[PDB]
C-alpha cells in the first residue's frame, strides 16, 4: 500500500487519492514575508491538563500515541478556530539526517522532524463525521530541532523498543503531552489537509513558530523503529515526512 519509498512514496500517493493534487494539501512551504499578521485572530487556548493517554502504536508509517476524547480533557480553542476540538492522538515525521524530516518548511528550511498533535471538533460528535467537514479538524505542528534534550519527550523515547515494528503497541497512559510545548505559542495558520493517506482536506492548521531542541540520542532512537512488520526484513523508519504543496492562492496568516 501507500509509503514513503520510490515506488509507493508521496509521488505516487495521487493514483488512490486523486486528492492528493487538490485546492488545499499540506504541507506547505511558510514564506514569513508572505503571511500577514491578523489583528483578528484571538489568543490560543492549549488546555491539556486533563489529557488522558491511552496506547502508543506503530501503524507502519509513524507511532501514533492516542488520547481517551470521550469527554472535553485536552482541547484546543481561540486563535483561528470557532468551537472546541479534542485532541485524539499525536504523531510525528522525521528524517534520516537531522537536515530534513519536517513536513511543513519556513522560508524552505526543514527542520528535524515535526510533531503533528490532532483535534477534531467537538461539533461534530466523532473523528469519522469530522473529517468529512471542511473545518472538522486543528492539528498543531510543533517542529523539532536538534539541540538539549527535551525531558517531557523521553517517555515517549523510552517506549519506542516496544513497538518497533508495524502493528506493535504499549500501554502509555498518564503521558502529558504540556511536555512537548515550546514556551511561545506565536503561530502561523492556514487551511489544509492531513499529510498522509487519505490526504483529507479538513484541517486548521495551527504551526509554531518556535521549534522544540530535542538531543541527537532522542531522535536516534525514532529512526531505529522500523516500517515493516515483525518477522519481515528491516526497514528503518525514517524521513516519513511529505514534501511542500503547492499553496495555489491560500493565505498564511501570522499570530504575532
Ligand atoms: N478508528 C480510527 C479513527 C476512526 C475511523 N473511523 C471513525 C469513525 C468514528 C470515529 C473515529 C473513527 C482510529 O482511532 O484509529
Ligand atoms: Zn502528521
Amino acid at each position: 500500500h501507500w509509503g514513503y519509498g520510490k515506488h509507493n512514496g508521496p509521488e505516487h500517493w495521487h493514483k488512490d487519492f486523486p486528492i492528493a493534487k487538490g485546492e488545499r494539501q499540506s504541507p506547505v512551504d511558510i514564506d514569513t514575508h508572505t503571511a500577514k499578521y491578523d489583528p483578528s485572530l484571538k489568543p490560543l487556548s492549549v488546555s491539556y491538563d486533563q489529557a488522558t493517554s491511552l496506547r502508543i502504536l506503530n501503524n507502519g508509517h509513524a507511532f501514533n500515541v492516542e488520547f481517551d476524547d470521550s469527554q472535553d480533557k485536552a482541547v484546543l480553542k481561540g486563535g483561528p478556530l470557532d468551537g472546541t476540538y479534542r485532541l485524539i492522538q499525536f504523531h510525528f515525521h522525521w528524517g534520516s539526517l537531522d537536515g530534513q524530516g519536517s513536513e511543513h518548511t519556513v522560508d524552505k528550511k526543514k527542520y528535524a522532524a515535526e510533531l503533528h498533535l490532532v483535534h477534531w471538533n467537538t461539533k461534530y460528535g466523532d473523528f469519522g463525521k469530522a473529517v468529512q467537514q471542511p473545518d472538522g479538524l486543528a492539528v498543531l505542528g510543533i517542529f523539532l530541532k536538534v539541540g538539549s534534550a527535551k525531558p517531557g519527550l523521553q517517555k515517549v523515547v523510552d517506549v519506542l523498543d516496544s513497538i518497533k515494528t508495524k502493528g506493535k503497541s504499549a500501554d502509555f497512559t498518564n503521558f502529558d503531552p504540556r511536555g512537548l510545548l515550546p514556551e511561545s505559542l506565536d503561530y502561523w495558520t492556514y487551511p489544509g489537509s492531513l499529510t498522509t493517506p487519505p490526504l483529507l482536506e479538513c484541517v486548521t492548521w495551527i504551526v509554531l513558530k518556535e521549534p522544540i531542541s530535542v538531543s541527537s540520542e532522542q531522535v536516534l532512537k525514532f529512526r531505529k523503529l522500523n516500517f515493516n512488520g515483525e518477522g519481515e526484513p528491516e526497514e528503518l523508519m525514517v524521513d516519513n515526512w511529505r514534501p511542500a504543496q503547492p499553496l495555489k492562492n491560500r493565505q498564511i496568516k501570522a499570530s504575532f
